[PDB]
């Protein structure tokens, strides 16, 4: 069908790696919308299973990929809070529906709610640091950037340069931008007042994993007692916690470290590239949601109203 | 005689009031002291000459025990007098100490003019510095960067003895953009300091300090949030003193500067204290801007060795 072709082409593309986090998560809740819609169930403990089954999938497909796994979570607990409120209902198929759209509309609509308490956290004369190129950080300084007036330094991440082009969009916005080579981290911690970064995923302790510099980032923003914002919305957060069994690093080629012309070193140097690097919570100063900025210290009660704790493991 | 009349009325000027303002004053009436008790009592060699200095020292310090300038350069004159008797080990030793005590001289009434020096090298334009109290040092430190950069020093106002209101209005004259707030505030506006550059009473002997009160909770502000603090005190002001529990540390002023007299009967209720000195331990000290440079809290006992005797540390 059209609709498996596309589920197979979701998932490899996930293990590919061929888009930003915001339309991970609105073409999974499109997929997940058609994985209910079009497939035949009686009551919701099958769609359960088979929303459970895909999900697995999409999962090992790429484990370090935690929004589509976020998703899936939240389309799981919208089905059994659409389900526990008429507790085969035939109107459920259409519920849920909703409440995905509800969801959807939820989507499109959190890096607004992000931006608009740009004013509330950065002043006029501030000096703010960033690390990656995060979509949601970017349009926090440039709601900022409307009234105020910064300066930023994007420290670029080493592997793959991408707070080069975080450090253009900014430019090309009138902040007064800096490119760092992300070993001088601790050298300009001394100047900077505020640290703006996005994650990959907010784990559920407060910590996160995020891009490769950024453990080393909130060391020195905890040396110098620098505040570190962090601008991430509601399906960056995942229920897993930091445990030694599941594997949350994601290595990538030693062609971005260590070019393959190097030669006959390369058969004795072992070179590894990891892009993510876990940052614990007591590093963090705010999560800056779609619905406020509240600690570190709360995300474990957005668990509980996000995802049943029968769906953290899936 | 006209200098036994003098010494006790420094004592008695030390005891009560003032007399001399500042610190480098403060030394260099010392000095002039001590050199007339050199050259006016009859002394044979060195070993009487060094009793009659200690005892003298010795009710100066018990003068008023906080005034640590006075004590430090009756120990600098008796090293000075086991230096240049050193080198003759007599007739014209009674010369050669004047001439060293000279030399110290000399070494004061430049010491504010070396650390002014060394403002350029720590103070940067569109930087913040944060001071607590009026110091003469300080103040000479933040005017020779003036001339060259452009900052904005934020002056905490030590009370109840509002005396960073006559630095702030000092600073302002020379076109700082300065700011003094009330030093309840001293957290508060910490986060967006970049430098806090104080002046001290003393600096002890492991390098922790003895400065106006505010300053360890200023301390402890800027190592909470990581600004180095930078401590700006020539070495008049360095004691060979390690904090002892045994001696008094602290000055206890008049009540009346805190809760004035005019309270009426919950005065008889009340113990109201007023301490003027603040204990900030060596941890929360970054920098010793001296007149020889600008070395660590880590080396001060080091500077002990070179200026006091042992012998002489306990008068």
């Amino acid at each position: 069908s059209e609709l498996s072709e596309r589920i197979e082409s979701f998932v490899e593309t996930l293990k590919r790696g061929g888009r930003s986090s915001e339309e991970m998560a609105r073409e999974t809740l499109g997929l997940l919308r058609q994985i209910i819609t079009d497939h035949r169930w009686s009551n919701a403990g099958e769609l359960m299973e088979l929303i459970r089954r895909e999900g697995r999938r999409m999962t090992a497909a790429q484990p370090s990929e935690t929004t589509v796994g976020n998703m899936v979570r939240r389309v799981l607990k919208i089905i059994r809070e659409e389900y526990g409120r008429l507790h085969h209902y035939a109107q459920l198929q259409s519920n849920i529906i909703e409440a995905i759209n509800e969801l959807l509309v939820e989507l499109e609509g959190t890096m607004e709610n992000i931006a608009a308490q740009a004013l509330e956290h950065i002043h006029s004369n501030e000096v703010i640091m960033t690390i990656g190129f995060s979509r949601t950080v970017e349009a926090f300084l440039k709601e900022a950037a409307r009234k105020r007036k910064f300066h930023v330094i994007v420290a670029e991440c080493a592997p793959f340069c991408q707070g080069h082009e975080m450090a253009v969009n900014l430019s090309k916005a009138g902040i007064e931008t800096t490119v760092m080579t992300d070993a001088a981290i601790f050298a300009v911690m001394s100047r900077v007042n505020k640290v703006i970064i996005g994650t990959k995923t907010i784990l559920a302790n407060g910590a996160l994993r995020a891009v490769t510099g950024t453990h080393t980032l909130a060391l020195a923003a905890k040396h110098h007692s620098t505040p570190l914002i962090v601008c991430a919305p509601m399906f960056k957060l995942s229920p897993q916690f930091p445990n030694e069994e599941d594997s949350f690093h994601k290595f990538v080629a030693p062609e971005e470290v260590l070019p393959f012309t190097e030669g006959d070193i390369l058969e004795k140097v072992s070179v590894h590239c990891p892009v993510f690097d876990y940052v614990p919570p007591e590093l963090i100063t705010l999560f800056i949601s779609n619905i406020g900025g509240n600690a570190p210290s709360y995300i474990y009660r957005l668990m509980s109203e996000l995802y049943h704790p029968d769906d953290h493991v899936l």
